[PDB]
């Protein structure tokens, strides 16, 4: 079936990390058998930069779709639907790992940036300061790793005040930044 | 080597080399010269180790910026986040020791106690008139625009890391030289 392959595995690298995920692991969760996995994957490496490429095709996609709006509260609700939309939870510091071990795989992590940096470009308003884009990408970075260090109710709560604070630095005439 | 100081420098030199799960108190007592018995006694095990690997680091984070000396204005804060970003440190091992910390609770509660510091290190050198927890925001842009660096590098990290640090004192600060 083999799109259902990188399906299946995402959710395996979900469940246990990429220095647990093996091609047998994967074979389970799909119904298939590990000698199976191997032929058509031959490594868990090669499976990886697979879904990677996959997932960087999904992210230049999901954004996108997002139409280009209206002013800093344009900014502002796209942002809010960024950071919304991110899904225990130090494995993707795991994964952040493992991304930069395998070549293939940094390749792939630059690209996934790169786009995520481009599209909040995309969204800024006439003369917004030199890199706004890069440094909004960090506090929501920064600030989605202080929270799972040290939680404080929901992760986008966290990351959303600390965005709306450096929104109000950006645009000091626009009204503080809110939502629902 | 006999002193607990011995022994956890030695342990650095070797969680060098594995990271975090694949470090073992076998190979840290070839390092510093004593038998794995030996080690085994004075620290358990593994995480035991690292814990008080971590433990002395804390100790170590927190007496570094209480020597940092307060300055005044945005500029003291300024120098003051131009010396911590150039301290944090030459990182690739490190995001597999933050995962790992998150693992074992004793070594998760030590990197929250160690975030504080360093975030309330910053408070303190806020000078009037920065925005509402303007150290959350300053404390975020370090560690996400090191992460930055480390995916898609270009230039030394601490550049890439200041630039950006320089940029948001510059809207907290508007009429300042600067920066």
């Amino acid at each position: 079936s083999d799109d259902e392959v990188l399906e299946a595995a995402t959710v395996v690298l979900k469940r246990c990390g990429p220095i647990e995920f093996t091609l047998s692991g994967v074979a389970k969760e799909v119904g298939l058998s590990r000698a199976a996995l191997i032929q058509r994957f031959t490594n868990r490496d090669t499976l990886l930069v697979r879904m990677m490429e996959r997932g960087v095709e999904q992210v230049r996609h999901y954004l996108n779709a997002i139409p280009i709006g209206a002013g800093p509260q344009g900014l502002w609700e796209f942002l809010q639907v960024l950071v919304r939309s991110m899904n225990d939870f130090s494995v993707n510091y795991l994964i952040s790992w493992y991304e930069l071990q395998v070549p293939e795989l940094r390749t792939l992590a630059i690209q996934r940036n790169r786009a995520v940096v481009e599209g909040i470009r995309k969204r800024l308003p006439p003369g917004a300061p030199a890199a706004a884009e890069l440094l909004l990408h960090s506090v929501i970075a920064g600030a989605t790793m202080q929270w799972a260090v040290d939680p404080d109710g929901e992760l986008a709560d966290h990351v959303l005040a600390q965005i709306a604070a450096i929104l109000c630095l950006m645009f000091p005439e626009h009204d503080d930044f809110q939502l629902l």
